[PDB]
RNA sequence: GCCUAAGACAGCGGGGAGGUUGGCUUAGAAGCAGCCAUCCUUUAAAGAGUGCGUAACAGCUCACCCGUCGAGGC
């Protein structure tokens, strides 16, 4: 199909523009979110998104033109939903730069946690009702005192590795409690003759 | 004969945006009483909106895009 590859071409051409070729997730980014992420980082870094399908071979085909072998060993990590980004910049000034303008989220199901999640305490200022019922079903204790609902705890309250119930979730999002760092996450990169997965960036002090 | 392994049909997940509450009208008309308009931008993709919904908003969803899957679709 004639689109397909116009976008190959773009894709490959727009690779080799520069020094640092570097694969990120977008998934679960809102779009408003997006757009200012996205002019923060405008004149550094370039970014397009196409099916990862397309960009599997994508820059394998360009590993062929600039003839390296393990550049195309980086399409062998790719997930999720999947998107190009090409920079001046070497990764670890640029990984920082991503996780430092990220935004909170709230939680949804089914999801482990990237921290330890907790609530902020007492007045959550709403008319009483139904809401303290399942606040109570997991692990909460609650009182109602003037006008709603407190919270005198302060421990865990799921501790991290063991998963979320379809919603122990939210009383989070009807908190208004949103835990979570999002934003673009990296899949892995590299450059010259080396490879990374993303876990080294976390660290590096 | 056309599309489809460069990922179809369907289903599941995620997105579904800003200008902006378009303009006028109207007690009010915010995509969705009715008239005219029916563009730009940020984009992988997103209509000045396909169907519920509100008192009007909020909310649910759908065209469109991405993933998941993996062989048929007009
Ligand atoms: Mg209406
Ligand atoms: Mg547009």
């Amino acid at each position: 199909a004639p689109w397909k590859i116009e976008e190959v071409k773009t894709l490959k051409g727009l690779i080799k523009s520069k020094p640092v070729v570097a694969i990120v997730d977008m998934m679960d980014v809102p779009a408003p979110q997006l757009q200012e992420i996205r002019d923060k980082i405008r004149d550094k870094v370039k970014l397009r998104m196409s099916r990862n399908t397309l960009i599997i071979r994508a820059l394998k085909e360009a590993a062929e033109e600039l003839n390296n072998p393990k550049l195309a060993e980086l399409a062998n990590y790719v997930e999720r939903g999947a998107a190009i980004l090409v920079t001046d910049m070497n990764p670890f000034k640029l990984y920082k730069l991503l996780e430092e303008n990220k935004s909170p989220a709230p939680v949804r199901g089914g999801q482990i946690a990237p921290c330890d999640i907790k609530v902020e305490k007492g007045s959550t200022g709403m008319p009483p009702g139904p809401f303290l019922g399942e606040l109570k079903s997991v692990g909460i204790p609650a009182a109602i005192e003037k006008g709603k609902i407190a919270i005198k705890e302060d421990k865990v309250v799921v501790k991290k590795g063991e998963v979320v119930s379809p919603k122990l979730a939210a009383v989070l999002d009807r908190l208004g409690i949103k835990p979570i760092k999002v934003g673009l996450n990296i899949l892995a990169v590299y450059e010259d003759g080396i490879i990374y997965t993303p876990d080294v960036l976390k660290v590096d002090e």
